[PDB]
């Protein structure tokens, strides 16, 4: 028992991380086979990047992998990422995929500086397409990922911090999550909402682990739930969400709509000085998959 | 900016994890050079382990590292760990140390099943010498660790779960943390307390990241603080703790005893429906070292 914010083991990604330097800009890159992926704003000197990049040569790009120089032999830009062709394939390249995730989905972030991994933590992609990360100067190019058996699914590359202290980035094909652009103009996070289906998953985690104090006799309809959810800035729960919570519902003997009735009263009454899984707030950064994985024992290798 | 429960990158430990099987018991072991460390309760059939172990032969022990059989060529017991000599040294052995940590200190746990890493999370050793982990059947032998530049300091090996759902284990030389013994009798966690110096560190993290609402005009003496701390089940703050919080005090311009005055009013008044660093509880599982590392950028390789 117990329940923690669990990240995936990070070794498979650590072996891919490199330092990319050109001009006076140094950031992190991701070395898979003979390509290094990194944010395009590494390009020298409001910008027009196509114009900026036709002006660069290969030898402008310094790529360090450990104590080893990597030689750039080609380059191309795909949306907001730069792809640098190197003369050596990364022998530690794991089995991998690039995937663009939906808001509400979680991932592990390997925070990196100068191509050296610093820490790992778990995140979710917020409904407003930001992530509440932990990032300092030089972290751009750090990636977010999930692991399925042996396969690393990369889903995030870090680019910028917004005035409110949250973080914006791209998929590994360089498309921003959300409306953000890679220029230092004026952008803000849109208003965020709570990921309802994730909150329900976490309540099921609590029940699996022995917390029951918040359950009740009542039930509710999907529609009447959503009426109370919208009031408290929660995302609507759809029938797909209900279906996803099936296995957890079956393991605990609590109908999904019954646990919705429980959430309803938690929202209307507060938690009255009790905790759930060591939290005095309703937690929304565990997916139904996350809960099942941590409470059944799923490994990866 | 941002502040997360950050674990160390786990790759260096992943490369050491193996499966140890003997009789009908299978658990995790830690392969460093030509020795595999694992909990001694892997020994077959209230127990006298010296008597149990003189009855075993080397070929009784099946060690799997990936798809590779490892041959046991010697064995010895040191306190509550078994040390199995194998005919092959682990080529992925990192630079390492074994260290016995003090309560209040944090570490990363790489949760493992059948020698396969499952997830990584951050923990603290509680004042009562338990850890609030996340562990299922088969996780014994998973280790906890810290990283200093290139060196892995192993400090924990997982052994048991206690009735309250918290976890007990040993250092890597096999000495239990706390009064616990490796037999299935009747043991309970002693009463726990909050790690005061860690709470203060986290308040400094909040100030570094821009939260200021909890500061105040007041100050306090060490003695009068401890008088209020003891009331709320907080550990006494010593002058060593004060000295440790020096650098954080200097970076923020807030005298340690001034931030103690702030904590005092937080304890007496509650948080009044505000949050600190996304938490509605006072958090105590970040050390002063943890805060500085995450808010200055310290990497490891
Ligand atoms: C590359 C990098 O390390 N990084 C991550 C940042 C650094 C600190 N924490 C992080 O997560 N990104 C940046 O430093 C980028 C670099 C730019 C990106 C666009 C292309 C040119 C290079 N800068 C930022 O993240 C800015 N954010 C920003 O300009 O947002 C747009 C904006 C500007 C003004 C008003 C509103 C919105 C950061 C560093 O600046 C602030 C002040 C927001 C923290
Ligand atoms: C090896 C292993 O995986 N593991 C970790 C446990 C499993 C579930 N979560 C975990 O962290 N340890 C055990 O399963 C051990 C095995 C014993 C250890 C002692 C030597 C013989 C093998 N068992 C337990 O952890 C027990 N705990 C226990 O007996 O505590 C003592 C006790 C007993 C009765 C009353 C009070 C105190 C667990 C599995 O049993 C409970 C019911 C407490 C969960």
């Amino acid at each position: 028992s117990g329940f923690r914010k669990m990240a995936f083991p990070s070794g498979k990604v650590e072996g891919c991380m490199v330092q990319v330097t050109c001009g006076t800009t140094t950031l992190n890159g991701l070395w898979l086979d003979d390509v290094v992926y990194c944010p395009r704003h590494v390009i020298c000197t409001n910008p027009n990047y196509e114009d900026l990049l036709i002006r660069k040569s290969n030898h402008n790009f310094l790529v360090q992998a450990g104590n080893v120089q990597l030689r750039v032999i080609g380059h191309s830009m795909q949306n907001c990422v730069l792809k640098l062709k190197v003369d050596t394939a990364n022998p530690k390249t794991p089995k991998y995929k690039f995937v663009r995730i939906q808001p509400g989905q979680t991932f592990s972030v390997l925070a990196c500086y100068n191509g050296s991994p610093s820490g790992v933590y778990q995140c979710a992609m917020r409904p407003n397409f930001t992530i509440k990360g932990s990032f300092l100067n030089g972290s751009c190019g750090s990636v977010g990922f999930n692991i399925d058996y042996d396969c690393v699914s990369f889903c995030y590359m870090h680019h910028m911090e917004l005035p409110t202290g949250v973080h914006a980035g791209t998929d590994l094909e360089g498309n921003f999550y959300g409306p953000f652009v890679d220029r230092q103009t004026a952008q803000a996070a849109g208003t965020d909402t709570t990921i309802t289906v994730n909150v329900l998953a976490w309540l099921y985690a609590a029940v699996i682990n022995g917390d029951r104090w918040f359950l009740n006799r009542f039930t509710t309809t999907l529609n009447d739930f959503n009426l109370v959810a919208m009031k408290y800035n929660y995302e609507p729960l759809t029938q797909d969400h209900v279906d996803i919570l099936g296995p957890l519902s079956a393991q605990t003997g609590i109908a999904v709509l019954d646990m919705c009735a429980s959430l309803k009263e938690l929202l209307q009454n507060g938690m009255n000085g009790r905790t759930i899984l060591g939290s005095a707030l309703l937690e929304d950064e565990f997916t139904p998959f996350d809960v099942v994985r941590q409470c059944s024992g799923v490994t990866f290798q």
